[PDB]
DNA sequence: GACCACGGCGCG
DNA sequence: AAAGCGCGCCGTGGTC
Protein backbone atom coordinates (compact mmCIF):
# COMPACT_ATOMS: atom_id res chain seq x y z
CA UNK A 1 0.00 0.00 0.00
CA UNK A 2 0.85 3.81 -0.56
CA UNK A 3 2.32 4.83 2.81
CA UNK A 4 0.25 8.29 3.94
CA UNK A 5 0.72 10.46 6.63
CA UNK A 6 -1.61 9.82 9.70
CA UNK A 7 -4.55 10.10 10.05
CA UNK A 8 -6.11 7.95 7.67
CA UNK A 9 -10.08 8.92 6.36
CA UNK A 10 -13.39 7.56 7.93
CA UNK A 11 -14.26 4.15 7.84
CA UNK A 12 -10.41 2.79 7.49
CA UNK A 13 -9.19 -0.37 9.27
CA UNK A 14 -6.36 -0.31 11.83
CA UNK A 15 -3.65 -2.53 12.80
CA UNK A 16 -2.09 -2.41 16.06
CA UNK A 17 0.67 -4.31 18.24
CA UNK A 18 0.43 -4.70 22.10
CA UNK A 19 3.29 -5.32 24.34
CA UNK A 20 1.22 -8.09 25.80
CA UNK A 21 -1.80 -9.93 25.07
CA UNK A 22 -3.89 -8.75 27.74
CA UNK A 23 -5.61 -5.20 26.60
CA UNK A 24 -5.91 -3.60 30.37
CA UNK A 25 -2.09 -4.42 30.97
CA UNK A 26 -0.96 -3.76 27.61
CA UNK A 27 1.31 -0.83 26.42
CA UNK A 28 0.21 -0.01 22.77
CA UNK A 29 3.20 0.31 21.02
CA UNK A 30 2.44 0.96 17.62
CA UNK A 31 -1.00 1.72 15.61
CA UNK A 32 -1.52 2.48 11.81
CA UNK A 33 -4.35 2.37 9.34
CA UNK A 34 -5.36 1.06 6.05
CA UNK A 35 -7.86 2.81 3.20
CA UNK A 36 -8.01 2.71 -0.31
CA UNK A 37 -4.73 1.57 -1.45
CA UNK A 38 -3.51 3.86 1.45
CA UNK A 39 -1.75 2.39 4.85
CA UNK A 40 -1.24 5.54 7.42
CA UNK A 41 1.42 4.67 10.30
CA UNK A 42 0.67 7.15 13.47
CA UNK A 43 3.85 8.45 14.84
CA UNK A 44 2.62 8.48 18.79
CA UNK A 45 0.02 5.67 19.01
CA UNK A 46 -1.48 6.68 22.68
CA UNK A 47 -2.51 10.32 21.10
CA UNK A 48 -3.24 8.95 17.83
CA UNK A 49 -6.18 6.62 19.43
CA UNK A 50 -8.22 10.21 19.45
CA UNK A 51 -8.50 10.47 15.56
CA UNK A 52 -9.89 7.61 15.20
CA UNK A 53 -14.12 7.11 15.57
CA UNK A 54 -14.10 3.45 15.83
CA UNK A 55 -11.48 0.38 15.73
CA UNK A 56 -12.57 -1.51 12.84
CA UNK A 57 -10.46 -4.49 12.21
CA UNK A 58 -8.52 -7.58 13.50
CA UNK A 59 -9.18 -7.83 17.80
CA UNK A 60 -11.02 -4.37 17.59
CA UNK A 61 -12.11 -5.24 20.96
CA UNK A 62 -8.53 -5.34 22.38
CA UNK A 63 -8.01 -1.65 20.92
CA UNK A 64 -11.00 -0.70 22.56
CA UNK A 65 -10.55 -1.84 25.77
CA UNK A 66 -7.08 -0.25 26.06
CA UNK A 67 -8.95 3.08 24.53
CA UNK A 68 -11.96 2.70 27.42
CA UNK A 69 -8.76 2.30 29.87
CA UNK A 70 -7.15 5.68 28.33
CA UNK A 71 -10.09 7.21 29.36
CA UNK A 72 -11.57 6.85 25.26
CA UNK A 73 -14.95 6.11 24.06
CA UNK A 74 -13.84 4.24 21.24
CA UNK A 75 -16.08 1.64 20.39
CA UNK A 76 -15.17 -1.46 18.36
CA UNK A 77 -16.53 -2.41 15.04
CA UNK A 78 -16.20 -4.61 12.05
CA UNK A 79 -13.59 -7.74 12.76
CA UNK A 80 -12.70 -10.33 10.44
CA UNK A 81 -12.01 -12.47 13.46
CA UNK A 82 -15.92 -12.65 13.86
CA UNK A 83 -17.21 -13.15 10.57
CA UNK A 84 -14.51 -16.09 9.90
CA UNK A 85 -15.96 -17.39 13.38
CA UNK A 86 -19.39 -17.99 12.34
CA UNK A 87 -18.33 -19.56 8.96
CA UNK A 88 -16.33 -21.91 11.13
CA UNK A 89 -15.75 -21.35 14.75
CA UNK A 90 -12.60 -23.49 14.45
CA UNK A 91 -11.49 -20.17 13.18
CA UNK A 92 -10.15 -18.91 17.00
CA UNK A 93 -6.69 -17.36 16.10
CA UNK A 94 -5.58 -14.17 13.84
CA UNK A 95 -2.78 -16.92 12.73
CA UNK A 96 -5.56 -19.17 11.50
CA UNK A 97 -7.82 -16.53 9.84
CA UNK A 98 -5.15 -14.61 8.27
CA UNK A 99 -3.78 -18.37 6.83
CA UNK A 100 -6.92 -18.82 5.59
CA UNK A 101 -8.72 -15.95 4.21
CA UNK A 102 -5.78 -14.67 2.36
CA UNK A 103 -2.84 -13.25 4.80
CA UNK A 104 -0.21 -13.80 7.34
CA UNK A 105 -0.41 -12.22 11.01
CA UNK A 106 2.80 -10.42 11.07
CA UNK A 107 4.24 -8.67 14.05
CA UNK A 108 3.83 -4.99 11.98
CA UNK A 109 1.03 -2.54 12.38
CA UNK A 110 0.89 -1.38 9.06
CA UNK A 111 0.73 -4.82 7.81
CA UNK A 112 -1.99 -4.83 10.22
CA UNK A 113 -4.34 -2.75 9.20
CA UNK A 114 -3.80 -3.85 5.63
CA UNK A 115 -4.57 -7.45 6.16
CA UNK A 116 -7.60 -6.70 8.55
CA UNK A 117 -9.18 -4.71 5.19
CA UNK A 118 -8.48 -7.43 2.77
CA UNK A 119 -9.96 -10.07 5.12
CA UNK A 120 -13.12 -8.16 5.62
CA UNK A 121 -13.28 -7.69 2.27
CA UNK A 122 -12.82 -11.75 1.63
CA UNK A 123 -14.75 -12.96 4.55
CA UNK A 124 -18.00 -10.33 4.26
CA UNK A 125 -17.77 -11.77 0.47
CA UNK A 126 -18.64 -15.37 1.70
CA UNK A 127 -21.08 -14.02 4.15
CA UNK A 128 -22.90 -13.22 1.23
CA UNK A 129 -26.50 -15.51 0.80
CA UNK A 130 -25.67 -16.75 4.39
CA UNK A 131 -29.18 -14.88 5.63
CA UNK A 132 -28.75 -16.17 9.21
CA UNK A 133 -24.96 -16.12 9.85
CA UNK A 134 -25.14 -12.43 8.71
CA UNK A 135 -27.96 -12.09 11.28
CA UNK A 136 -26.19 -13.25 13.81
CA UNK A 137 -23.12 -10.92 12.58
CA UNK A 138 -25.15 -7.86 12.77
CA UNK A 139 -27.86 -8.25 15.52
CA UNK A 140 -25.43 -10.42 17.90
CA UNK A 141 -22.04 -10.60 17.60
CA UNK A 142 -20.45 -6.94 16.33
CA UNK A 143 -23.28 -5.18 19.20
CA UNK A 144 -21.77 -7.64 21.82
CA UNK A 145 -17.99 -6.85 21.19
CA UNK A 146 -18.94 -3.31 22.45
CA UNK A 147 -21.03 -4.58 24.87
CA UNK A 148 -17.29 -7.07 26.62
CA UNK A 149 -15.31 -3.82 25.69
CA UNK A 150 -16.87 -2.28 28.29
CA UNK A 151 -17.35 -5.08 30.72
CA UNK A 152 -13.66 -5.72 30.20
CA UNK A 153 -12.44 -2.02 31.12
CA UNK A 154 -14.89 -1.65 33.81
CA UNK A 155 -13.79 -5.03 35.88
CA UNK A 156 -15.16 -6.25 39.49
CA UNK A 157 -13.71 -5.17 42.81
CA UNK A 158 -12.11 -7.85 45.28
CA UNK A 159 -11.63 -8.15 48.78
CA UNK A 160 -7.24 -8.55 48.55
CA UNK A 161 -7.13 -8.19 52.45
CA UNK A 162 -9.42 -10.79 53.26
CA UNK A 163 -7.69 -13.31 50.69
CA UNK A 164 -4.44 -12.19 51.57
CA UNK A 165 -5.36 -13.29 55.68
CA UNK A 166 -7.50 -16.41 54.28
CA UNK A 167 -4.32 -17.72 52.51
CA UNK A 168 -2.47 -17.79 55.85
CA UNK A 169 -5.11 -19.58 57.25
CA UNK A 170 -5.57 -22.07 54.55
CA UNK A 171 -1.77 -22.74 54.30
CA UNK A 172 -1.91 -23.89 57.90
CA UNK A 173 -4.45 -26.03 57.20
CA UNK A 174 -2.94 -27.20 53.77
CA UNK A 175 0.44 -28.28 56.40
CA UNK A 176 -1.61 -30.32 58.38
CA UNK A 177 -2.50 -32.60 55.65
CA UNK A 178 0.36 -32.60 53.74
CA UNK A 179 2.65 -34.09 57.34
CA UNK A 180 -0.52 -36.69 57.74
CA UNK A 181 0.08 -37.79 54.30
CA UNK A 182 4.05 -38.22 54.71
CA UNK A 183 3.67 -39.82 58.11
CA UNK A 184 0.70 -42.18 56.48
CA UNK A 185 3.33 -42.57 53.26
CA UNK A 186 6.03 -43.11 56.03
CA UNK A 187 8.14 -40.65 54.11
CA UNK A 188 8.14 -37.34 52.42
CA UNK A 189 7.70 -36.55 48.88
CA UNK A 190 6.48 -34.14 46.52
CA UNK A 191 2.71 -34.62 46.96
CA UNK A 192 1.94 -31.80 44.02
CA UNK A 193 3.79 -34.79 41.59
CA UNK A 194 0.79 -36.97 40.65
CA UNK A 195 3.75 -39.72 39.55
CA UNK A 196 5.26 -39.32 43.05
CA UNK A 197 1.70 -40.23 44.38
CA UNK A 198 0.98 -43.07 41.49
CA UNK A 199 4.00 -44.90 43.29
CA UNK A 200 2.98 -44.08 47.11
CA UNK A 201 -0.26 -45.13 46.51
CA UNK A 202 0.29 -48.38 44.22
CA UNK A 203 3.87 -49.45 44.58
CA UNK A 204 4.35 -48.60 48.43
CA UNK A 205 0.97 -49.04 49.64
CA UNK A 206 -1.50 -52.14 49.14
CA UNK A 207 -3.78 -49.62 47.36
CA UNK A 208 -5.62 -51.08 43.62
CA UNK A 209 -5.44 -49.01 40.39
CA UNK A 210 -8.84 -48.38 39.60
CA UNK A 211 -7.95 -46.51 36.24
CA UNK A 212 -5.99 -45.21 33.26
CA UNK A 213 -4.84 -41.65 32.40
CA UNK A 214 -5.54 -40.85 28.51
CA UNK A 215 -2.38 -40.07 26.65
CA UNK A 216 0.58 -41.86 28.75
CA UNK A 217 -1.27 -44.36 30.09
CA UNK A 218 -0.27 -43.96 33.60
CA UNK A 219 -2.48 -45.30 37.28
CA UNK A 220 -4.54 -42.52 37.45
CA UNK A 221 -4.96 -40.58 40.62
CA UNK A 222 -7.46 -38.56 39.53
CA UNK A 223 -10.94 -37.61 42.52
CA UNK A 224 -13.24 -40.14 41.13
CA UNK A 225 -10.53 -42.67 41.61
CA UNK A 226 -9.70 -41.77 45.48
CA UNK A 227 -13.24 -41.63 46.10
CA UNK A 228 -13.67 -45.33 45.05
CA UNK A 229 -10.25 -46.05 47.53
CA UNK A 230 -12.01 -44.21 50.20
CA UNK A 231 -12.22 -46.48 52.72
CA UNK A 232 -9.18 -48.67 51.79
CA UNK A 233 -6.57 -46.69 53.45
CA UNK A 234 -6.60 -43.63 55.57
CA UNK A 235 -4.34 -41.38 53.34
CA UNK A 236 -6.99 -41.23 50.57
CA UNK A 237 -9.19 -38.83 52.09
CA UNK A 238 -6.09 -36.85 53.54
CA UNK A 239 -4.58 -36.68 49.80
CA UNK A 240 -8.56 -35.53 48.75
CA UNK A 241 -8.61 -32.78 51.02
CA UNK A 242 -5.31 -31.97 50.23
CA UNK A 243 -5.90 -31.51 46.81
CA UNK A 244 -9.57 -29.34 47.55
CA UNK A 245 -7.24 -26.74 49.34
CA UNK A 246 -3.98 -26.57 47.69
CA UNK A 247 -6.23 -26.50 44.22
CA UNK A 248 -8.38 -23.46 45.63
CA UNK A 249 -5.14 -21.93 47.09
CA UNK A 250 -2.56 -22.10 44.29
CA UNK A 251 -5.75 -21.00 41.45
CA UNK A 252 -7.56 -18.58 43.22
CA UNK A 253 -6.32 -17.62 46.67
CA UNK A 254 -2.68 -16.28 45.89
CA UNK A 255 -3.11 -15.15 42.22
CA UNK A 256 -6.26 -12.79 42.15
CA UNK A 257 -5.02 -10.10 44.96
CA UNK A 258 -1.45 -9.92 42.48
CA UNK A 259 -4.00 -8.84 39.71
CA UNK A 260 -5.86 -5.69 40.96
CA UNK A 261 -5.53 -3.27 38.29
CA UNK A 262 -3.34 -0.24 40.02
CA UNK A 263 -5.45 2.60 38.02
CA UNK A 264 -9.11 1.01 38.51
CA UNK A 265 -8.45 -0.91 41.41
CA UNK A 266 -10.10 -3.60 40.29
CA UNK A 267 -9.77 -7.12 38.57
CA UNK A 268 -10.40 -7.21 35.13
CA UNK A 269 -11.49 -10.60 32.67
CA UNK A 270 -10.80 -10.73 28.95
CA UNK A 271 -13.89 -12.25 27.53
CA UNK A 272 -12.89 -14.09 24.23
CA UNK A 273 -15.41 -13.99 21.71
CA UNK A 274 -14.30 -16.29 19.09
CA UNK A 275 -12.99 -19.32 21.10
CA UNK A 276 -15.76 -22.02 21.46
CA UNK A 277 -16.91 -24.84 19.48
CA UNK A 278 -20.61 -23.91 20.43
CA UNK A 279 -20.50 -19.96 20.66
CA UNK A 280 -19.94 -19.69 24.31
CA UNK A 281 -17.78 -16.86 25.55
CA UNK A 282 -14.84 -17.80 27.32
CA UNK A 283 -12.79 -16.14 29.74
CA UNK A 284 -9.75 -15.26 30.72
CA UNK A 285 -6.45 -13.97 32.37
CA UNK A 286 -7.63 -14.48 34.83
CA UNK A 287 -10.84 -16.88 34.54
CA UNK A 288 -13.58 -15.41 36.24
CA UNK A 289 -16.54 -18.16 34.86
CA UNK A 290 -14.76 -20.19 37.17
CA UNK A 291 -14.59 -18.61 40.61
CA UNK A 292 -15.43 -21.66 43.00
CA UNK A 293 -18.75 -21.90 44.85
CA UNK A 294 -19.21 -25.44 45.67
CA UNK A 295 -17.63 -26.09 48.78
CA UNK A 296 -17.24 -24.20 52.15
CA UNK A 297 -14.09 -23.09 50.87
CA UNK A 298 -15.33 -22.20 47.08
CA UNK A 299 -17.93 -20.18 48.91
CA UNK A 300 -15.62 -17.84 50.65
CA UNK A 301 -13.87 -17.24 48.06
CA UNK A 302 -16.58 -16.44 46.33
CA UNK A 303 -17.21 -13.72 49.00
CA UNK A 304 -14.53 -11.92 47.69
CA UNK A 305 -15.93 -10.58 44.89
CA UNK A 306 -17.78 -7.42 46.24
CA UNK A 307 -19.84 -4.71 44.96
CA UNK A 308 -18.52 -0.74 44.80
CA UNK A 309 -19.20 1.27 48.12
CA UNK A 310 -22.49 2.36 47.96
CA UNK A 311 -23.77 -0.38 44.88
CA UNK A 312 -25.12 -3.66 45.09
CA UNK A 313 -24.13 -6.90 42.85
CA UNK A 314 -27.34 -8.28 41.06
CA UNK A 315 -27.41 -11.52 39.87
CA UNK A 316 -29.77 -13.35 37.10
CA UNK A 317 -29.64 -16.80 36.29
CA UNK A 318 -31.72 -18.58 33.16
CA UNK A 319 -33.88 -21.49 35.13
CA UNK A 320 -32.66 -25.10 34.12
CA UNK A 321 -31.97 -23.17 30.93
CA UNK A 322 -30.60 -25.99 28.14
CA UNK A 323 -33.92 -28.47 28.92
CA UNK A 324 -36.37 -25.71 27.84
CA UNK A 325 -33.99 -24.81 24.96
CA UNK A 326 -34.23 -29.03 24.60
CA UNK A 327 -37.83 -28.79 24.90
CA UNK A 328 -38.19 -25.84 22.38
CA UNK A 329 -35.55 -27.70 19.63
CA UNK A 330 -37.50 -30.93 20.20
CA UNK A 331 -41.02 -29.74 20.27
CA UNK A 332 -41.61 -32.79 23.26
CA UNK A 333 -45.13 -32.71 24.05
CA UNK A 334 -44.32 -33.92 27.33
CA UNK A 335 -41.20 -31.69 28.05
CA UNK A 336 -43.32 -28.95 27.31
CA UNK A 337 -45.73 -29.36 29.50
CA UNK A 338 -43.35 -29.99 32.34
CA UNK A 339 -42.26 -26.18 31.87
CA UNK A 340 -45.78 -25.43 31.08
CA UNK A 341 -46.67 -26.63 34.70
CA UNK A 342 -43.69 -24.71 36.47
CA UNK A 343 -41.96 -28.06 37.43
CA UNK A 344 -37.91 -28.81 38.11
CA UNK A 345 -36.44 -31.83 36.69
CA UNK A 346 -33.64 -30.60 38.60
CA UNK A 347 -35.77 -30.82 41.90
CA UNK A 348 -37.20 -33.91 41.17
CA UNK A 349 -34.05 -35.72 40.21
CA UNK A 350 -32.82 -34.84 43.46
CA UNK A 351 -35.75 -35.64 45.49
CA UNK A 352 -34.92 -39.40 43.86
CA UNK A 353 -31.33 -39.30 44.35
CA UNK A 354 -31.46 -38.74 47.87
CA UNK A 355 -34.46 -40.61 48.92
CA UNK A 356 -36.24 -37.70 50.07
CA UNK A 357 -39.77 -35.82 49.14
CA UNK A 358 -39.02 -32.68 46.91
CA UNK A 359 -39.18 -29.88 49.83
CA UNK A 360 -36.79 -31.72 51.71
CA UNK A 361 -34.03 -31.01 48.82
CA UNK A 362 -31.42 -28.71 49.93
CA UNK A 363 -29.41 -26.27 47.17
CA UNK A 364 -26.31 -28.55 47.78
CA UNK A 365 -28.58 -31.76 46.79
CA UNK A 366 -30.28 -29.92 43.48
CA UNK A 367 -26.58 -29.21 42.47
CA UNK A 368 -25.74 -32.82 42.48
CA UNK A 369 -28.79 -33.54 40.45
CA UNK A 370 -27.73 -31.29 37.60
CA UNK A 371 -24.55 -32.69 36.91
CA UNK A 372 -26.92 -36.45 36.96
CA UNK A 373 -29.28 -35.05 34.40
CA UNK A 374 -26.85 -33.15 32.22
CA UNK A 375 -24.80 -35.91 32.10
CA UNK A 376 -27.95 -38.62 31.24
CA UNK A 377 -28.66 -36.55 28.89
CA UNK A 378 -25.58 -36.14 26.94
CA UNK A 379 -24.56 -39.70 27.16
CA UNK A 380 -23.64 -40.75 30.31
CA UNK A 381 -22.77 -44.62 30.82
CA UNK A 382 -25.04 -46.13 33.15
CA UNK A 383 -21.15 -47.36 35.13
CA UNK A 384 -20.29 -43.86 35.88
CA UNK A 385 -23.68 -43.06 36.83
CA UNK A 386 -23.83 -46.06 39.10
CA UNK A 387 -20.87 -45.44 40.67
CA UNK A 388 -21.62 -41.97 40.64
CA UNK A 389 -24.46 -42.38 42.98
CA UNK A 390 -23.05 -45.69 44.19
CA UNK A 391 -26.17 -47.37 43.47
CA UNK A 392 -25.96 -50.97 41.59
CA UNK A 393 -25.50 -51.09 37.90
CA UNK A 394 -29.13 -52.30 37.42
CA UNK A 395 -30.32 -48.87 38.70
CA UNK A 396 -28.26 -46.63 37.07
CA UNK A 397 -29.81 -48.21 34.08
CA UNK A 398 -33.08 -48.18 34.99
CA UNK A 399 -32.81 -44.17 35.54
CA UNK A 400 -31.78 -43.68 32.27
CA UNK A 401 -34.77 -45.66 30.59
CA UNK A 402 -36.65 -43.93 32.31
CA UNK A 403 -35.05 -40.45 31.91
CA UNK A 404 -35.98 -40.92 28.08
CA UNK A 405 -38.86 -43.04 27.72
CA UNK A 406 -40.54 -40.20 29.95
CA UNK A 407 -39.60 -37.60 26.63
CA UNK A 408 -39.96 -39.68 23.34
CA UNK A 409 -39.42 -36.63 20.85
CA UNK A 410 -35.74 -36.17 22.47
CA UNK A 411 -34.29 -39.08 21.06
CA UNK A 412 -35.87 -38.59 17.64
CA UNK A 413 -34.53 -35.07 17.90
CA UNK A 414 -30.92 -36.54 18.74
CA UNK A 415 -31.24 -39.23 15.74
CA UNK A 416 -32.54 -36.53 13.24
CA UNK A 417 -29.56 -33.64 14.13
CA UNK A 418 -27.22 -36.69 13.64
CA UNK A 419 -28.47 -37.58 10.51
CA UNK A 420 -28.27 -34.19 9.17
CA UNK A 421 -25.01 -33.73 10.82
CA UNK A 422 -23.95 -36.33 8.78
CA UNK A 423 -25.26 -34.97 5.18
CA UNK A 424 -24.39 -31.47 5.60
CA UNK A 425 -20.95 -32.03 7.82
CA UNK A 426 -22.69 -29.54 10.47
CA UNK A 427 -24.59 -29.01 13.11
CA UNK A 428 -26.38 -25.65 13.78
CA UNK A 429 -27.96 -23.66 16.95
CA UNK A 430 -31.70 -22.38 16.60
CA UNK A 431 -30.30 -19.31 14.72
CA UNK A 432 -27.94 -21.45 12.21
CA UNK A 433 -24.62 -20.85 14.06
CA UNK A 434 -22.85 -23.85 12.85
CA UNK A 435 -20.53 -25.99 13.94
CA UNK A 436 -18.71 -28.76 11.66
CA UNK A 437 -18.20 -32.35 12.96
CA UNK A 438 -16.45 -34.73 9.97
CA UNK A 439 -16.11 -37.20 12.74
CA UNK A 440 -19.50 -37.77 12.48
CA UNK A 441 -18.50 -40.04 9.52
CA UNK A 442 -15.05 -42.08 11.41
CA UNK A 443 -15.19 -45.65 10.81
CA UNK A 444 -14.28 -45.87 14.56
CA UNK A 445 -16.65 -46.27 17.02
CA UNK A 446 -15.20 -44.69 20.04
CA UNK A 447 -14.37 -41.72 17.84
CA UNK A 448 -17.57 -41.69 16.13
CA UNK A 449 -19.77 -42.20 19.31
CA UNK A 450 -17.41 -38.90 20.61
CA UNK A 451 -18.20 -36.77 17.87
CA UNK A 452 -22.11 -37.55 17.99
CA UNK A 453 -21.99 -36.51 22.00
CA UNK A 454 -20.28 -33.07 20.62
CA UNK A 455 -22.99 -32.55 17.64
CA UNK A 456 -25.94 -33.29 19.43
CA UNK A 457 -25.27 -31.08 22.57
CA UNK A 458 -24.09 -28.47 20.60
CA UNK A 459 -27.26 -26.97 19.02
CA UNK A 460 -28.63 -26.81 22.94
CA UNK A 461 -25.39 -25.16 24.39
CA UNK A 462 -25.19 -22.70 21.64
CA UNK A 463 -28.92 -21.94 21.30
CA UNK A 464 -28.56 -21.20 25.28
CA UNK A 465 -25.15 -19.31 24.43
CA UNK A 466 -26.94 -16.98 21.22
CA UNK A 467 -29.93 -16.35 23.91
CA UNK A 468 -27.67 -14.82 26.53
CA UNK A 469 -25.58 -13.05 24.09
CA UNK A 470 -28.90 -11.59 22.72
CA UNK A 471 -30.10 -10.51 26.22
CA UNK A 472 -26.87 -8.82 26.91
CA UNK A 473 -27.13 -6.91 23.48
CA UNK A 474 -30.52 -5.59 24.48
CA UNK A 475 -30.06 -4.79 28.20
CA UNK A 476 -26.74 -2.97 27.51
CA UNK A 477 -28.19 0.38 26.59
CA UNK A 478 -31.20 0.00 29.20
CA UNK A 479 -28.02 -0.02 31.87
CA UNK A 480 -26.20 2.13 30.71
CA UNK A 481 -29.27 4.88 30.97
CA UNK A 482 -29.91 3.68 34.50
CA UNK A 483 -26.27 4.49 35.70
CA UNK A 484 -25.76 0.24 36.14
CA UNK A 485 -22.92 -1.93 35.19
CA UNK A 486 -22.79 -4.86 33.67
CA UNK A 487 -19.77 -7.02 34.82
CA UNK A 488 -19.38 -10.46 34.17
CA UNK A 489 -21.43 -13.50 32.33
CA UNK A 490 -20.94 -16.98 33.47
CA UNK A 491 -22.77 -18.65 30.04
CA UNK A 492 -26.42 -18.29 31.37
CA UNK A 493 -25.78 -15.74 34.43
CA UNK A 494 -25.06 -12.23 34.29
CA UNK A 495 -23.42 -10.28 36.92
CA UNK A 496 -24.75 -6.40 37.29
CA UNK A 497 -23.61 -4.10 39.59
CA UNK A 498 -26.24 -0.95 40.63
CA UNK A 499 -26.24 2.25 42.57
CA UNK A 500 -28.22 0.61 45.94
CA UNK A 501 -30.90 3.47 45.33
CA UNK A 502 -31.81 1.53 41.68
CA UNK A 503 -30.36 -2.05 42.73
CA UNK A 504 -33.91 -3.22 42.62
CA UNK A 505 -35.38 -1.35 39.67
CA UNK A 506 -32.38 -2.66 37.77
CA UNK A 507 -32.60 -6.00 39.04
CA UNK A 508 -36.42 -6.04 37.78
CA UNK A 509 -35.28 -4.77 34.81
CA UNK A 510 -33.30 -7.11 34.14
CA UNK A 511 -35.24 -10.10 34.74
CA UNK A 512 -37.69 -9.11 32.17
CA UNK A 513 -35.08 -8.31 29.50
CA UNK A 514 -33.57 -11.78 29.85
CA UNK A 515 -37.24 -13.44 30.22
CA UNK A 516 -38.50 -11.20 26.94
CA UNK A 517 -35.11 -11.48 24.53
CA UNK A 518 -36.44 -14.68 22.22
CA UNK A 519 -39.76 -16.31 23.48
CA UNK A 520 -39.77 -20.16 22.81
CA UNK A 521 -42.41 -22.90 23.07
CA UNK A 522 -41.38 -23.15 27.10
CA UNK A 523 -41.45 -19.71 29.21
CA UNK A 524 -37.89 -19.04 30.04
CA UNK A 525 -38.19 -18.07 33.91
CA UNK A 526 -34.94 -15.86 35.26
CA UNK A 527 -34.22 -15.97 38.81
CA UNK A 528 -32.76 -12.99 40.51
CA UNK A 529 -30.66 -11.72 43.85
CA UNK A 530 -29.16 -8.72 45.21
CA UNK A 531 -26.35 -9.03 47.39
CA UNK A 532 -23.46 -6.76 48.51
CA UNK A 533 -20.93 -9.87 47.42
CA UNK A 534 -21.46 -12.56 44.57
CA UNK A 535 -22.18 -15.41 46.79
CA UNK A 536 -24.78 -13.48 48.82
CA UNK A 537 -26.45 -12.33 45.41
CA UNK A 538 -27.03 -15.55 44.31
CA UNK A 539 -28.99 -16.65 47.54
C1' DG B 1 12.95 -16.73 31.22
C1' DA B 2 9.32 -19.05 27.91
C1' DC B 3 6.87 -23.23 25.74
C1' DC B 4 4.91 -27.53 25.88
C1' DA B 5 1.86 -31.87 27.08
C1' DC B 6 -0.20 -33.92 30.73
C1' DG B 7 -3.15 -34.94 34.61
C1' DG B 8 -6.08 -32.88 37.15
C1' DC B 9 -9.99 -29.90 38.45
C1' DG B 10 -12.36 -25.18 38.96
C1' DC B 11 -16.93 -23.44 36.65
C1' DG B 12 -21.28 -23.64 33.39
C1' DA C 1 -11.65 -43.70 35.20
C1' DA C 2 -16.00 -45.02 33.08
C1' DA C 3 -19.84 -42.97 26.24
C1' DG C 4 -21.88 -36.51 29.28
C1' DC C 5 -20.74 -31.59 26.61
C1' DG C 6 -18.03 -26.67 26.79
C1' DC C 7 -14.00 -23.98 28.63
C1' DG C 8 -8.92 -21.99 31.25
C1' DC C 9 -5.26 -22.49 34.86
C1' DC C 10 -2.68 -25.05 38.19
C1' DG C 11 2.05 -27.61 39.12
C1' DT C 12 4.91 -31.11 37.31
C1' DG C 13 8.14 -32.86 34.08
C1' DG C 14 10.38 -31.69 30.36
C1' DT C 15 12.55 -29.03 26.59
C1' DC C 16 14.97 -25.05 24.60
N1 LIG D 1 -19.93 -28.26 38.06
C1 LIG D 1 -21.10 -27.41 38.14
C2 LIG D 1 -22.24 -28.15 38.84
C3 LIG D 1 -23.61 -27.64 38.35
C4 LIG D 1 -23.66 -27.80 36.88
C5 LIG D 1 -23.74 -27.96 35.72
C6 LIG D 1 -23.83 -28.15 34.45
C7 LIG D 1 -23.34 -29.32 33.96
N2 LIG D 1 -22.81 -30.23 34.81
N3 LIG D 1 -23.38 -29.58 32.65
C8 LIG D 1 -23.90 -28.69 31.79
O1 LIG D 1 -23.93 -28.94 30.56
N4 LIG D 1 -24.40 -27.47 32.27
C9 LIG D 1 -24.97 -26.52 31.30
C10 LIG D 1 -26.45 -26.89 31.18
C11 LIG D 1 -27.12 -25.85 32.07
O2 LIG D 1 -28.48 -25.63 31.70
C12 LIG D 1 -26.24 -24.63 31.86
C13 LIG D 1 -26.37 -23.59 32.98
O3 LIG D 1 -25.93 -24.14 34.21
P1 LIG D 1 -26.73 -23.80 35.56
O4 LIG D 1 -27.31 -22.40 35.54
O5 LIG D 1 -25.85 -24.19 36.73
O6 LIG D 1 -27.88 -24.94 35.45
P2 LIG D 1 -29.40 -24.68 34.97
O7 LIG D 1 -29.54 -23.31 34.33
O8 LIG D 1 -29.79 -25.88 34.14
O9 LIG D 1 -30.23 -24.79 36.35
P3 LIG D 1 -30.58 -23.56 37.35
O10 LIG D 1 -29.95 -23.97 38.66
O11 LIG D 1 -29.96 -22.33 36.73
O12 LIG D 1 -32.09 -23.56 37.42
O13 LIG D 1 -24.92 -25.16 31.75
C14 LIG D 1 -24.37 -27.18 33.58
MG1 LIG E 1 -29.07 -21.56 35.12
MG1 LIG F 1 -25.81 -20.55 35.94
MG1 LIG G 1 -5.78 -30.22 28.72
MG1 LIG H 1 2.84 -35.52 34.18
Amino acid sequence: LEEAPWPPPEGAFVGFVLSRKEPMWADLLALAAARGGRVHRAPEPYKALRDLKEARGLLAKDLSVLALREGLGLPPGDDPMLLAYLLDPSNTTPEGVARRYGGEWTEEAGERAALSERLFANLWGRLEGEERLLWLYREVERPLSAVLAHMEATGVRLDVAYLRALSLEVAEEIARLEAEVFRLAGHPFNLNSRDQLERVLFDELGLPAIGKTEKTGKRSTSAAVLEALREAHPIVEKILQYRELTKLKSTYIDPLPDLIHPRTGRLHTRFNQTATATGRLSSSDPNLQNIPVRTPLGQRIRRAFIAEEGWLLVALDYSQIELRVLAHLSGDENLIRVFQEGRDIHTETASWMFGVPREAVDPLMRRAAKTINFGVLYGMSAHRLSQELAIPYEEAQAFIERYFQSFPKVRAWIEKTLEEGRRRGYVETLFGRRRYVPDLEARVKSVREAAERMAFNMPVQGTAADLMKLAMVKLFPRLEEMGARMLLQVHDELVLEAPKERAEAVARLAKEVMEGVYPLAVPLEVEVGIGEDWLSAKE
